[PDB]
């Protein structure tokens, strides 16, 4: 128990409630991006002249769990091996085996300047509601104040809340043919400032596919011939 543990309980059950809802039957989403099983939705939004698009994705990745994906996804001492848009990063405060706090900066897109984030990073277990039901695996990413912020006078503050929710299948020694991991990510940014509406635009249409592309698949190169962690 930190001091952010009810903070950490909301966020987590609001994307509980929420993120996981079936996209698809809504035309408020719009998709703009599909690749197999990789579906890759926005909304189209601004707030005072600042793109804030939402930002919904689904996947199905063949071979792991969701366990394995949230602990690759949380754990900071793989994250240089799948992020391509971080410059630097920094944790900030360990508050229990299972969240910390993360400052990290973004390398730049010509023309808008730097941003910089800091954030929780919580990784939770949710138990089947009913015997009928799937586990969950999630992860959180949410701003936070923090007085140990770093300061750094090319970076405009950008505020997240971001969600890795997964769920897994098994066709049934289980195998890794037998597994299959239903991702929803959603990413929720105020990029802070002012950048170029187009630019914002066009780097969430290549970077979020490009992501989660390029993460599974190091999530399924890392796990492969390994045994399965459920
Ligand atoms: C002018 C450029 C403004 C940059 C705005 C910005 C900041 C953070 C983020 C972001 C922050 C966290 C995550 S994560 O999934 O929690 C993993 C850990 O890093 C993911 C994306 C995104 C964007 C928006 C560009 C969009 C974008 C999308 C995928 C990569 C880079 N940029």
């Amino acid at each position: 128990t930190h001091r952010f543990v009810q903070k950490v309980e909301e966020m987590v059950q609001n994307h509980m409630t929420y993120s996981l809802q079936d996209v698809g039957g809504d035309a408020n989403w719009q998709l703009v991006v599909e690749e197999g099983e990789m579906k890759v939705y926005r909304r189209e939004v601004e707030e005072n002249g600042i793109v804030l698009d939402p930002l919904k994705a689904t996947h199905a990745v063949k071979g792991v769990t969701g366990h394995e994906v949230c602990n690759y996804f949380w754990n900071v001492d793989v994250r240089n091996d799948w992020e391509t848009t971080i410059e630097n990063f920094h944790v900030v405060e360990t508050l229990a085996d299972n969240a910390i706090i993360i400052y990290q900066t973004h390398k730049r897109v010509w023309p808008a300047s730097q941003r910089d984030v800091l954030y929780l990073s919580v990784i939770r277990k949710i138990p089947a509601l009913t015997e009928n039901d799937p586990e969950t695996w999630i992860v959180c990413n949410f701003s936070v104040d923090h007085d140990s912020a770093p300061l750094n006078n090319r970076c405009v503050r950008a505020k997240i809340n971001v969600a890795m929710i997964c769920q897994t299948l098994v066709s049934p020694e289980i195998s890794r043919d037998n597994i299959l991991c239903k991702i929803t990510y959603v990413a929720n940014v105020n990029p802070g400032g002012w950048a170029p509406a187009s630019v914002l635009r066009a780097v969430a249409k290549r970077e979020y596919p490009k992501f989660l592309k390029r993460f599974t698949s190091y999530v399924q190169e890392k796990t492969a011939g390994k045994p399965i962690l459920f």
